């Protein structure tokens, strides 16, 4: 056994977190081809939505890793379907994703909780590494985001939508 | 001779399609020129335009040479002149490149049909490997550019004309 | 509109396909994560596993972008939890493997039954190009596995199970 | 004087964890010089436990080199000789390393309670940084070997001992 | 001693120019780190005013070395805080910006008169070499940028600040 100093609380949280991240990875995954439609067709967005899929996915990859060096045992329990099935307009994919990542960061901090409160600072320091930091710098980034979007809405939303897509996201 | 499993069905419809691709290269020299006026002056217009008219040419004579290897016969009609001397707006332009190549994509389709009924798997294994996909590539980019042309109309078509040829058409 | 000659059967059984390619990365995650474990440590079964589930979520994708492009929608379910949570011996997993993919070799058969039914040869052509010549092989790979791997069992299953870990999974 | 916020209380615990660390590399020095042993003769695992000894030895003196950092004083105790003058089996050995290695990750915990306690940030960093991940990392990969052995014993205990130390310690 | 034709007058006036060299380069980090907020987030702005901090520094220490080779005696006074805390739009912001610069182009000509009325050509040489060209430089292109800006506001102002920010500031 090399299991020490890891309570099956965290155990358990790290598991939940797991499925977070995955569920996160798919939502993107989903935003990432409603951006690809023919209909909708904004590449940027489309991309920018795909590389986040694949950094949430090794987020849980990482967490996965966590757990079995630390002796605990990965449980996966379905992934639920994203939230929305179209996701409106840029602005609204980019709200519906900060979203999303608040909700992500606040796990983060309910685990770093109980982490503190079983006095587990492996678990801390994992966090601290790996999660904290990219977490609020791309809440940060979707903030930026956000801003600049509506700057661009008011009279001529198509216009503001098209040059957004083309000289940020590029 | 060479022929063989070759029906004169399939050898006319093939000469057919020959002469549909070319017309398209003739169509899209047209719309390439058109947008080369001076009072119309939309470089990257023009440069797609003209790139269409030598992917067109190349498909038929990729049709042309596998006539020849089958042992059928090339049989050259008139091409016809394009459907309008001048083309509009880059999004009536955009409409008839869509039109025209779900005319051509048809055809391919209605050729498809008759080699698996003429029971003509090279024909069928042609069609896949050099037509099909990049039909289907090809109107998938152009319903993207239509959208974002149609998001970039309203208010200021003008403005949004130009941006669309400045940052997408590059 | 860019859709045609593409039926909403078609359409749909792309949707599940990708469902079912995804979820197969998923009992890949959990397969390799297993074999991780400080009590199970197959370094190169864990690499093969890992490996595989990053091959069906590109299986997956490229089915995504094949719906956009073709003009349908992509429609997401849940992705249901692989169906164990522990794998027992590198043969059992093994065999769960061949099972999942002779599972998803049959879905992909009964989408070509579908397409041609449907006289869809666009579809018919994505299938062969990336799918069914890759399925085959990996299949084929997995029998000779799976019969090393017996071959490697009776008297000394420890051993045989290191041994193949260590002299064909490298 | 620069000494900051840094407890008597660390300063001396510091110290024992010096000594335990250089312990540590003193008997890993035995494990391999026995595995070094004409009569013994098992290469690879002299070879891992040679480098555990210079890890642990580097451990002590990052630790020192903090303690001057901080304004403490270095204080060295005798070493004592390792528990075992021979140490059995590859298993044995393995066994014996692992105890060792929970043995110093508990005292790594012990000492960020009480670092904690003191409300001494700096030195948790410290402990994160360079100690907590890389034993808990040490500790996987022995239970990885222990569970790699394990399997490899039974009918044929010289054999699979051959086998392991031939093929993963390489 | 070294000091040889260097007036106390212009060691003072040498001393406050120092002083507001620095509370420009002061003004120029708030304002940079105004247009880094989320709620602003115009990364163009916000460097070039970063680079505006630096080079207000750079012309502080120019001078405090000058102070030197003459034998003054450099003395610091309080930094005061910039004139206000938020900065409100990128033309407010250039506006102001533009305001800063005149007053210190105005502090180095009324150094200039100093100079030649104490009969001080080494001062009068060195704001000739490094500042007066420098200083004038850098206020056409505030102008030019005001222009710009000015320009691009009225209907649409968001998106205006927007594209300056983009294809100007880039
Ligand atoms: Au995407
Ligand atoms: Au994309
Ligand atoms: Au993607
Ligand atoms: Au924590
Ligand atoms: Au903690
Ligand atoms: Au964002
Ligand atoms: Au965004
Ligand atoms: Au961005
Ligand atoms: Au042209
Ligand atoms: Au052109
Ligand atoms: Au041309
Ligand atoms: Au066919
Ligand atoms: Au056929
Ligand atoms: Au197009
Ligand atoms: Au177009
Ligand atoms: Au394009
Ligand atoms: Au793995
Ligand atoms: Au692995
Ligand atoms: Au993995
Ligand atoms: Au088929
Ligand atoms: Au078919
Ligand atoms: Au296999
Ligand atoms: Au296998
Ligand atoms: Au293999
Ligand atoms: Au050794
Ligand atoms: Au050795
Ligand atoms: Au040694
Ligand atoms: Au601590
Ligand atoms: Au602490
Ligand atoms: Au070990
Ligand atoms: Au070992
Ligand atoms: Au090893
Ligand atoms: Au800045
Ligand atoms: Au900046
Ligand atoms: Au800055
Ligand atoms: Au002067
Ligand atoms: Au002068
Ligand atoms: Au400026
Ligand atoms: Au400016
Ligand atoms: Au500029």
């Amino acid at each position: 056994q090399i299991r020490q100093n890891y309570s099956t609380e965290v155990e358990a949280a790290v598991n939940r977190l797991v499925n977070l991240y995955l569920r996160a990875s798919y939502t993107y995954l989903s935003l990432g081809f409603y951006f690809d439609r023919d209909d909708v067709a904004l590449c940027g967005v489309c991309h920018f939505f795909c590389e986040l899929a694949e950094e949430k996915r090794e987020g849980a990859e990482r967490l996965l890793k966590m757990q079995n060096q630390r002796g605990g045992r990965a449980l996966f329990q379905d992934l639920q379907k994203p939230s929305q099935d179209e996701w409106g307009t840029t602005l609204d994919a980019m709200k519906a994703a900060i979203v999303l990542e608040k909700s992500l960061n606040q796990a983060l901090l309910d685990l770093h909780a109980l982490g503190s409160a079983q006095a587990d600072p492996h678990l801390c320091d994992f966090l601290e590494s790996h999660f904290l930091d990219e977490e609020v710098k791309l809440i940060k980034k979707m903030g930026d985001h956000l801003t600049n979007i509506q700057r661009l809405v008011g009279s001529q939303a198509g216009l503001g939508e098209y040059l957004f897509e083309r000289l940020t996201l590029k």
